[PDB]
RNA sequence: CCACAGAUCCCACCCGGGUUGAUGAACGA
RNA sequence: GAGUGGCGAUGAUCUGUACCCCGGCGGGGUGGGUGUCGAUGGAAGUCUGACCGGC
């Protein structure tokens, strides 16, 4: 075992009992986990092993995302929060100082994100529709990153009008494009353009896509900047 | 010896089972 | 001149030589099994489908 720092803050990577190399994070709350995830000890400091399989950003990451605009202290809205897997470890990156809300409108599945955010004073829940900002509002601040990965065909909308809401100018969205549940008829590949058209035909300058293979199927993440 | 009975068996329908479980399957608030 | 303090059944040794280490000893780690509990941890990991009867 051995686990070292990378290119990108509060994210580092393990060299394994057999020689494999696994994500993880610097662990907020010791001693405890979200989902299933490893718990790891090294020169007594305790990381949350982030399995790429469950968590489109760390999916974005193996897959070469130039640079992270999630790091120590940033503030990051959250659009679609659902369980928590993914906005822990973006709770872990931005440590204490940062802030992250995590909206999201299935209760059943907030049931789970509100035991999250009970140990986690980063993390802000709100049980809310984001395509109605106006409902929460009067909760939140502006912010450095929106991160989008929202279920709804017209999802690339829904973070355009979050982000003239609450996305600081030259702050950054990763978006994730979920093909199959904009149009499960159009090939992924068709969509992928369109949408990142309508960031650019707003004013979002597209910086980096990707293409989560292995880890998710008929997916992208767009990082791009706002003007 | 036949006749006729008997009940069984199916046998197939018939019904219910039954698309909201047939089966068998070794326990321990 | 008076009182105290003096081996020993009314009881020494042998083995948990742990490893080896740095300074017989100090400290160190690695060990054993054992007390606690835990983790989330690890366990063909979670039955079966052709026709069941009543008549």
């Amino acid at each position: 075992i051995t686990v070292k720092q990378t290119n990108m803050e509060n994210i580092y990577e393990c060299e394994f009992n057999d020689g494999s190399f696994r994500l993880c994070t610097r662990n907020l709350v010791p001693n405890f986990n979200v989902y299933g995830e490893r718990l790891i000890k090294y020169e007594g400091v305790e990381y949350r092993e982030w399995n790429a399989f469950r968590s489109k950003l760390a999916g974005a990451i193996l897959k070469g995302l130039k640079t992270n605009p999630i790091r120590k202290g940033t503030k990051v809205l959250y659009l679609g929060a659902a369980s928590g897997t993914t906005i822990s470890h973006v709770s872990d990156i931005i440590e204490l100082n940062g802030k992250a809300y995590g909206v999201e409108f299935s209760p059943r599945v907030v049931r789970e994100l509100l035991l999250v955010a009970q140990r986690r004073p980063n993390i802000f829940p709100l049980l809310a529709d984001a395509r109605f900002p106006q409902s929460y509002k009067s909760v939140v601040e502006n912010v450095d990153v929106l991160y989008v990965d929202i279920a709804q065909p017209d999802q690339t909308d829904i973070a355009i009008y979050n982000a003239k809401f609450f996305l600081k100018v030259n702050g950054d969205m990763l978006l994730v494009i979920k093909a199959r549940s904009i149009d499960v008829t159009k090939d992924p590949k068709e969509i992928y353009k369109t949408e990142v058209e309508k960031l650019e035909n707003s004013n979002f300058e597209t910086i980096q896509i990707i293409n989560l293979d292995p880890y998710d199927k008929d997916h992208a993440i767009v990082l791009s900047k706002y003007k």
